[PDB]
DNA sequence: TTTCATGCATG
DNA sequence: TTTCATGCATG
């Protein structure tokens, strides 16, 4: 009906009204790498304060969260202040290049969009779209591995000085992709054997529920948001797509045709 | 019973490792208005001390409970004994900090105050103490510097002071902010199962059910909260479900002890 | 359509 | 196991 009876109906879920996510049910990951890498130190590009503390914020929501945490490792990645281009609107991009090519090498997995989509009967014409807020902060990174992409970072006023490191999966990691998508796959394997009226399709971060009625897509609604719930995970409500007959999934679109 | 151990992986400390309190966020320690770094000097000790003690800091290092730093505070690290040939553990005076550190009021309860007020209608219980429930919380990398203490070792190529990143065993408010948290999130637990007695004592705790069945979906809703929450109990210790039971230094079977 | 770096795939 | 240049995504 109103967005708001989804919002309030099921706090736990959505990132907006229900804190950060954390996948309770996956263990902490290990980042085996190559047989003979070593760790490789790059420097931080001398940075104009009139953009750190233009990233700061960014920093710090992390760092209060226990996402970002004091270290010291011999690796080392340059940060990367963002602005978007006629903004003072900065936001952090960690070049983690070097290390990618030193940490082995994942095989993706990853079920291509197209005919992921196709394989979805005309059965079920009742959709609802989520995507979750967030995916790979939601995976605990195992200790003996995030010295891996520290990045240097000092603020007396919090207790920093030297650098930080990632306790979840990072943004600009190779392999954070077929591993999110994976766990999470493997957290939705019971909730799919639950429903076996409705078709789950999810492409890493983004869910796709079908129904053949709005009922038993509201039902299968609320049965999936509460165990994204339960589980850790939390969804986009302002990017949420609910029981609707038309949707945008992967750059695609769905009710009665196509793109 | 070999069957808790392998139901629930999370809830039990032998199966999903240390602990961590997913719905706790890093805490600030408030210092008192008039407080100021206070640098301690570092007893020495001798190399049966450092090596005996050596290994603990080294498990800590890797699990990432402690944090190379150079902070303007320094609590003295006191090598202990107990009988035998060799046994230590690292204890930290953090007296000189808990004077400064702004106290707090003690919301933990009285021991024997607590199980009295146990209804004799529950016979049925289940006491599973929680495994290293501090370090389930941690500190905000503002309040870690307190905390410091010294360590020159190459071992793992320590040159400054070590810190703490969870709740550490000796800070005067420990007892109190980890049973307030265990409480926090607890809540809606017992919303959940009012017919079902819940006893917190800190780390310590104590499920009561009316029957034998009645304490069994306790006891699994519990660990199957404890889990999802980030607490490990000690599976070992574990007593499920039964009528007589230890609990607090106070034995129960009808009346107790 | 970047307070940078750059591997890639493209002509 | 290349034979130069360069926009454009991605770190």
């Amino acid at each position: 009906g109103s967005h708001m009876t989804w919002l309030s109906d099921f706090p736990q879920a959505w990132a907006e009204t229900g804190g950060m996510g954390l996948a309770v049910r996956q263990a902490p990951l290990i980042i085996p790498l190559k047989a003979t890498s070593t760790p490789v130190s790059i420097k931080q590009y001398p940075m104009s304060q009139e953009a750190r503390l233009g990233i700061k914020p960014h920093i710090q929501r992390l760092l209060d969260q226990g996402i970002l945490v004091p270290c010291q490792s011999p690796w080392n990645t340059p940060l990367l202040p963002v602005k978007k281009p006629g903004t003072n609107d900065y936001r952090p991009v960690q070049d983690l290049r070097e290390v990618n090519k030193r940490v082995e090498d994942i095989h993706p997995t990853v079920p291509n969009p197209y005919n992921l989509l196709s394989g979805l009967p005309p059965s079920h014409q009742w959709y609802t779209v989520l995507d979750l807020k967030d995916a790979f902060f939601c995976l605990r990174l195992h200790p003996t591995s995030q010295p891996l992409f520290a990045f240097e970072w000092r603020d007396p006023e919090m207790g920093i000085s030297g650098q930080l490191t990632w306790t979840r999966l990072p943004q600009g990691f190779k392999n954070s992709p077929t591993l999110f998508d994976e766990a999470l796959h493997r957290d939705l394997a019971d909730f799919r054997i639950q429903h076996p009226d409705l078709i789950l399709l999810q492409y890493v971060d983004d869910l796709l529920l079908a129904a053949t009625s709005e009922l038993d897509c509201q039902q299968g609604t609320r049965a999936l948001l509460q165990t994204l719930g339960n589980l850790g995970y939390r969804a986009s409500a302002k990017k949420a797509q609910i029981c609707q007959k038309q949707v945008k999934y992967l750059g695609y679109l769905l009710k009665e045709g196509q793109r």
